[PDB]
C-alpha cells in the first residue's frame, strides 16, 4: 500500500482539518494526559545553590480522537522527530526548572507513537536542574526530601489534567550512587493542583527522600574531636607542682582542637546558620578551655599559703580530683543529650 | 462555528491591516501597560560577581483595540506561542539583566490571552542573572538591598508607560529559602523614570530587603576567638617566677589566635576592605599581642635587682594585679563600643 | 558527464521516491549498522559530579539499497553536509549522555561516503560528558570502570541492531595522558540489549578500566603521617622523670598529626563515607594518642609512693619497657592488616 | 497618511535600490561613524584569566543619504528589530572581546532611529567578557589599566573611519562599586589604528584607571605579620639562663609566622611570579628566623666556659644588648625602603 | 557600471553553473590552501582539564578559477558575510578543539575577499578551548609543548592539501601575558598528515613552548622549607643537658615542617604523581625528622651510666659533634643532587 511517513501526512496536512493548535475533545471533556518519568542520572545535589540535576525519560500518553485511523492494516505507527510540529502536545513544564534543555545528539531524542485507537505515546529526553530548599539545622543527622513537580502552564484544570499512571510512575535506573546522600527506594506520588489569579492549573508531583551518610564525619570530624577532649583530661593526673606540664598541655590541646576546627570548616558547606556539627566543635571547645581555667583555680589556691599553709594544698588536692571526675560526666551528659535529641529530630 | 486558531488569523492576519510593528493608539495617548511578577526561585547571592538569580512569571496587560471582537461567542480567546510574532508586545527589558534566558521545556513557556473587549494577558517565565552592588563594610550585621528594575527600551514616556497593579504587585512563593540571608516581606514598590540624551523612558522596580542571618559567625568565629582572649589572661594568675610557663601560655595563645583568624578566612568573602569581623579578629589579636609585652615587662622589672632589691618585686607584682583587673575591662570597654556602633548602623 | 552533487539531488529528490523518513529494508530485515569510535580526547574525571569528558569520532557504516547506483563512474560519491538531512541516518543516542554538543567550527564537522553498491560511511565528532558511578571505599588502591553504551532511540530490536566491527573497535590517540589515573589497554566489547515497557531495544557498550596512580599519596599523605608515629615513640627512650619533655613531645605530636590531616582534607575528594586513606589517618591518630595516655599511666603510678616506694618506680619502668617494644610491634601488625586487605580487594 | 512600518518597506524594499550589502557613499568619502558607550554594570576582574566583564549601551550615528526622506511629515522614524537586516550597519568589533552575546529578553534589545536628513541612530545592548592584562609585580600597591578597544573588521580606514563624540564619550552609572580595585573617573580616549598585511583599519579605544583598595591587606596580612615580628623580640628582655624560655619563644613565634603566611597563600593570587605582599611575608620570615640564630649565638659563647670564665658571660650580655637595639633598628629600615620603593611606582 | 554586491550574484547564481559543494580543480590537481594564524588572546593554562584557550584570526588563502573575472574593473570585491553560503570552504578543523565557537557581535566576524584572477582571501575569528597533555614530573622547573593542529576533514590528501605560508606563519600580539608561564619567541611549524582506515589527511601543526616562571616557588616555598631545616640544626649547638629544651625545639620544627607542606598543598596542582617539588617537601620533612632521632640517640647513651660513668658523655659528646657537621653536609649534598638533576632535564 502507502508508506507510514507518506500516511501521515494526509491524516495531518491541509485535508482533514487537523489544527495542531487546538487539543482533542474540544469545548468538553479535559484531555486525560497519563505521565511517568525514568531517572537514567541522579546527582550533583548542590547546597550552595540548593539545587540538583536529573536525567529523565518524560513519557506522556493521552487521547486523540482525530488521529484514529482504520484504513492502514499495522497497529503502532510512528512520526519521525522533525515532522512533530503538527501534533497537539500538552504544555507540560516543571514548576522549579531553574534551568533545562534537551538532548540532540545525532537525532533529537524525542519519540512519538500513534496508535490505532487514537492512543499517543510521546517520550523525550530531558536535563533537568531542579531545585529544592534544604534545611541544614542538624547537618550530619538529616533527611532531606527533593520534590518534582509538573504543571501545566496555559490549559487549566477544566480543559488538561495530568496523573501518574497505576504501574510504575517512578523509576530508578540500576547502578546509579551518590557522593554524599543516599536515595530510598520510597517516591511519594501526590497532587498539588496549583491556583493562582489566572485558574486552576493541574499539577502531579513526586518526592524523592534523600538520606545523608554519616561515616565520614564519624572519622574524621566527631572522633579526632573526641580523642582531643580525651587528652586534655590528661592534666588531672599529672603532679600539681608541674607547672610548664601543666599549662604546656592545656593550650597546646585548645590549639589542636582550634586546628581541628579550622581545618574542617572549608570541607563543611557555607550557611549561615548554627549546624549539628557547629555545635559539637563549639562545646568541645569548651571542655578544653574549662580544663585551664581550673588549673587556674588550682595554681592559684596553692599560692594563696604552720597547718594553714597545708590547708591550701588540701583544697588544692580536693578541687584536682573533684574534677578527675566530673569532666569525664558532664561531657558523658553532654554526649547524651546531643545524639538522642537528634536521633528523635 | 469557526475555531479560535481560525479566528485569530482572521482577526491579525494579510487583512484587517493590523501590523504587529504599530503600538495601539498610535500617535495618541500612551499604552498603559500593567506589570506583576511572581517569584518561583531566588538564590546563589555571590558577593564576588555581585549578582543574584531569580526566577520570575512575568505578567504583562495592556489595551490593543485592535484586536477586539463581537462575532466569536466565548469570553477569552488564546493565541499559540508559536504564533507570536503577530502580536505587538512591549519591549520591557531589565536594566540590570546581566544575561538571562527563557525557558523552552517541552513548550515555549509563554502565555496569551486575548479578551473582548481588547485586554491582553501576557504570562512569561525568566532566569535572570540581576546584579546589585552589596556594601559589606559591616559583614556580619547588615541589611542588603537588591533591586528588580523593569525599564522600556524603543518607546519613550510619551508612548508606553509601566506601572505595578494595585492588587498584590510581587508574590513570593511559600517554601522557598536562603543559605545566608534571609529575605524579608516588605516590598518597596517605586518609579524610578530614567533620562538619557534620547528621551524620558520609563521604569518600575521593586526592592527587596535581605537581612543576613547570625549564628555561624557567633558560634564558630566570635565566640573561639573570645574564649582564647579569655585564655590569654589566665597568665596574670600562673605565678611571676614560672618563666617557662608564661611565655609559653603567651605565644601558644597569639598561636591559636593566628590559627583562628587565618583558618576562617577562607569561608569570608574576599572583598579588599576592612569588614566588621575584619575588625573583630584584628583587635582580639592586640590584647594577646599585649598580654606578653606586660610579662615582657614583668620579668624585665624584677630582673633588675637590702630593700632597693626588694622594691623591683614590689612594683612587678603591683603591674601584675593592675593588668589582672584592666584587662578584662579594657577589653569590656571594646566589646561594648564594638556591638553598639553595629547595632546601631 | 554530470557532477556528483547533481548526481545525489537526482538520487534522493523527489523522483525516485526516496523518503528519508523510512529506514532501508522496510518491513523485512532488521539495519544492521556496524559501529566503531576514535577516542581523541579523554579527562577531567570529576567525583562530585561523576562524570568524564570524551571526543570521539563515532563512525557508523549500514547498507541502504536505495542508494544503490551504476550510471555514475567512480566508486565512493560524497554527500555534503549541508545536504544531510535527506539520509536515513540511525537514531544512535547514548544512554548515559548527561549532556554533549557536536562541532560547528568552519564546517560542520559530518563526513558522509555513499559507495557504489549502497554501503554508507558516516562519521561524526562528538563532545561527551558522559556519567560513571564512581566506588571511592579504598580511594589511593582503587581501579575504576566507567562505560560507554550506545542505545538505540525510535526503532526497536527486530528494526535496527548496534554491533561493533570485528577490526578495532575502539581506539585511543597516542600521545593522552590523566591528570590522576591511567587509562588500560583494555576494552571490554559487549552487549547489554536494554528492555522497557516499549520494546527490546538495542545497545552496544565498550568499558575503560582506570587504573588510579599512588606516587602523590605516598610521599606526600602515608610517608608523613608514618614519621609522625615514630616521633611520637622518641618519648619511651628520654627520661621518666622529664615531665615537661614527656607531655611537651605527646601533644606537639598530635598537633602535627592534625595539622597533617586537617591539612590534606582539601585535597581530597569530598564524599560522605569512609575511605582507605580515611582510615590511615584515623588509625596513626590513635598511635600517637595511645602515646600519652601511656605516660599518663607511667606518670601516675611513679607518684603513688622502704622498698614500697622503690616498687612503684620498678613497675613504671617495666610500663616503660614494654610499650618501648609493643608499639612498634603493635603498629606493625596493623601496617600488615592494612595494605594486604587492599592489594586483594 | 501612510503608518511608519509601511513607509520603510517602500524606502527599503526591492524598489528603490537600497541593497544593505553596500556602505553609503560608495566609491566616495568614507562613512563617519561616531560613536559613545554607557556603562551598566562593570565587575568580576578576574585575574587568573585576567579579563572583566562589562555590560554596555553601545550607539553608533552614521550619515546615510539613501534613506534621507522629505514625503512623511514626523522627523525621526524608527524600525523594528526584526526588519533589522535590511539596513547597512557598521561592522564593529572589539579586538579582544575573549566571548560576548546579545540580550533578547522579551524583546532584541536594539534600536534604529531614521532622521529626516538620513542620520541614523543605532543603540545596541551587549554583554562583553573582554580581556586586560594585569601586571601583579606589586600586589597590593597597583594602579591597573585595562583598556576597550572597538575595531572594524571588513572596511578598511579609507571606507569606515570610527571616531568617539565630542560631549561624553564614556558614561558609568551612578550606582556601581567593585569588590577589590575602585573605578577613576578618568577616561583615557585615543585613537589606535591597527595595521596588517591587510590594510590599515580602524580603531578608537576607552581606557579605565583601575586602584585597588588596600584595607584588607593591612589589617590581615601586614598587621599581623608586624606584632609577630614584634614579639619575636621579647627574647631579648628575657633572661639569659632561662633556656625553655628562648627556644619555646623563638620557635613558636616562627610557626604562627608560617601559619600567617601560609594561611594566608590562599587568599592571594596564583601568579608565579614574586608579588610585593610575597617579599614582606619573606622578610619578616628571616627578622623571626634571625632572632633564634642570634640565641644560638649567646648560648654557645656561654657555654665555653677565674676571670675568663667570667669573660664569655661579658661578651654574651653585649650581643644580648646590641641585637636588643640593633633589630627594631634594621627592621626599620626595611619598613622605610619597602613602602618608599612602592609608592614611587 | 553595476555595484559588487550585484555582481556577485551573477558570477554565483543559479547561471554559470557555480555549484558551492564542489571544490576547485574537480578531478585535477588538489587545492593548495596556505593558512596562517594571528593570536590576539592566549592563557587560562588549566592543568586538570589540560587545556588552554587561544583567540586566533585564522586567514585562508586558495585559488578558485570559477570566480575569475574581467569585466568588473576593480581588482578586489568583497563577499558579505550573509551570502557566505555560496562559496567553496576549505573544511578546515582543529584536531584537538575540546570546544570552540565563532564569535558574532554587531557582524558575522567573517571576512571574505576575491580577487581579479581568483585568489580567494578567507579570515575568521575563532575562539579555541584547545588540549595539550602536560607532563608535570619536574614541576618548578618545566618546560611544556602545547600543539596546535589544523586537519582537513573530508577531502583527502589527493584533493586538498594544506601549507603555512612562507612569510610568518604564526604571529603573536605585542602586549600578552600569563599569569605563571611565558611564551617564548619559537614557533615550531611542521607537518603531520594524518593517516586513518579512511585515508590520507592533511594538517599542518604550530608548537609553542611555554616556559614556567621561578620566582615565586622560591620565595615562598623552597626558602622558607630552606629555613626551617637550618633552625633543626640550633639543636646542636644548644646544651645536652637542656631537656625540654632540645625536644621543644626539635617537633615545634617538625610542627612547622608540615605547617609549611600542608598549608601549600592547596596552591599546587592536584595530580596524583611525585612532582619536583614535593620530593623537596619530603627529604627536608626528613632533615627535620632525623635531628630528633639523634637526640634519641644523644639521650639514651647519657641516661646510660668510676671512669666507665665518664665514658658515655666522652660518647654523647662524639655523636652531639658529628652531626653537628654532617647534617650541614649531607644536606648540602642533597641540595647539589637536587638542582643539578633539574637543570640537565
Ligand atoms: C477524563 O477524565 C475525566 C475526569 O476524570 C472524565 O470526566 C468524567 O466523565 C464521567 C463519565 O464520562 C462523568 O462522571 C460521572 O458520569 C455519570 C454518567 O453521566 C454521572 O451520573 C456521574 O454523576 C458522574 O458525573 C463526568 O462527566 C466526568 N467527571 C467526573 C468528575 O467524573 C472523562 O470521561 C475522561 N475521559 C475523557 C476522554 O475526557
Ligand atoms: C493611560 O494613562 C494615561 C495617563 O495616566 C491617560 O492619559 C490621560 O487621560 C486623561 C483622560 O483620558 C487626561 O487627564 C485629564 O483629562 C481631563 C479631560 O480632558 C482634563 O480636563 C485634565 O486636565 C487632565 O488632562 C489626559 O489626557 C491624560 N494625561 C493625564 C496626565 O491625565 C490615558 O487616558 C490612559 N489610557 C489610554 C488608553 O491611553
Ligand atoms: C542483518 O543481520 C541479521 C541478523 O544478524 C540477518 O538476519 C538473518 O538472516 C539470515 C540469512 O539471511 C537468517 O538466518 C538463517 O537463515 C537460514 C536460511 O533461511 C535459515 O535456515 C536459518 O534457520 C537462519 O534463520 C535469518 O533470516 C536472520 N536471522 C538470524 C538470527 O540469523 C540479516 O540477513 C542481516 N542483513 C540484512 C541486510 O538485514
Ligand atoms: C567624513 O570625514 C572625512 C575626514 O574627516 C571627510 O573627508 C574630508 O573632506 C574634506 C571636505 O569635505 C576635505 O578636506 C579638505 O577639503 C578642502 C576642500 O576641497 C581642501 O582644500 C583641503 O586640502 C582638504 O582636502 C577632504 O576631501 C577629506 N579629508 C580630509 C583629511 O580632510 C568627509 O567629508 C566626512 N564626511 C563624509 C560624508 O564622508
Ligand atoms: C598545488 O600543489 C601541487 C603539489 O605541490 C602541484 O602539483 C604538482 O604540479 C607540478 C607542476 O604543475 C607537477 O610536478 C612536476 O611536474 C613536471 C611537469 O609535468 C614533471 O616533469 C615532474 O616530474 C613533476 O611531476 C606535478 O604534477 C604535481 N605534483 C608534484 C609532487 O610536483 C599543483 O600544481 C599546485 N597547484 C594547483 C593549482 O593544484
Amino acid at each position: 500500500p502507502m508508506p507510514p511517513s507518506e500516511f501521515l501526512d494526509k491524516l495531518m496536512g491541509k485535508v482533514s482539518g487537523y489544527d495542531a493548535r487546538i487539543r482533542p475533545n474540544f469545548k468538553g471533556p479535559p484531555v486525560n494526559v497519563t505521565c511517568n518519568i525514568f531517572i537514567n542520572s541522579f546527582g550533583s545535589i548542590a547546597e550552595t545553590t540548593m539545587d540538583y540535576r536529573v536525567n529523565i525519560f518524560l513519557r506522556q500518553q493521552w487521547n486523540d480522537p482525530r488521529l484514529a485511523y482504520s484504513e492502514y492494516p499495522d497497529d503502532s505507527l510512528d512520526l519521525d522527530p522533525s515532522m512533530l510540529d503538527s501534533i497537539w502536545k500538552p504544555d507540560l513544564f516543571f514548576a522549579n526548572e531553574k534551568g533545562a534543555n534537551f538532548h540532540e545528539v545525532t537525532t533529537d531524542n524525542k519519540l512519538l507513537r500513534i496508535s490505532k485507537n487514537g492512543n499517543v505515546l510521546y517520550s523525550i529526553r530531558i536535563t533537568l536542574v531542579l531545585a529544592c530548599p534544604m534545611d541544614l539545622k542538624n547537618f550530619p543527622m538529616d533527611v532531606q526530601t527533593c520534590i518534582m513537580q509538573l504543571e501545566s502552564f496555559g490549559y487549566t484544570m477544566n480543559d488538561l489534567i495530568f496523573e501518574w499512571d497505576e504501574k510504575g510512575a517512578v523509576q530508578v535506573a540500576d547502578g546509579l550512587t551518590l557522593p554524599q546522600f543516599i536515595l530510598k527506594e520510597e517516591k511519594d506520588l501526590r497532587y498539588c493542583t496549583k491556583h493562582y489569579n489566572t485558574g486552576k492549573f493541574t499539577c502531579i508531583e513526586a518526592r524523592f527522600h534523600l538520606e545523608r551518610q554519616m561515616g565520614y564525619y564519624l572519622i574524621q570530624m566527631y572522633i579526632p574531636s573526641l580523642l582531643i577532649v580525651i587528652l586534655s583530661w590528661v592534666s588531672f593526673w599529672i603532679n600539681m607542682d608541674a607547672a610548664p606540664a601543666r599549662v604546656g598541655l592545656g593550650i597546646t590541646t585548645v590549639l589542636t582542637m582550634t586546628t581541628q576546627s579550622s581545618g574542617s570548616r572549608a570541607s563543611l558547606p557555607k550557611v549561615s546558620y548554627v549546624k549539628a556539627i557547629d555545635i559539637w566543635m563549639a562545646v568541645c571547645l569548651l571542655f578544653v578551655f574549662s580544663a585551664l581555667l581550673e588549673y587556674a583555680a588550682v595554681n592559684f589556691i596553692a599560692r594563696q599559703h604552720e597547718e594553714m599553709r597545708k590547708l591550701f594544698i588540701s583544697r588544692a588536692k580536693r578541687i584536682d580530683t573533684v574534677s578527675r571526675v566530673a569532666f569525664p560526666l558532664v561531657f558523658l551528659i553532654f554526649n547524651i543529650f546531643y545524639w538522642i535529641t537528634y536521633k528523635i529530630i
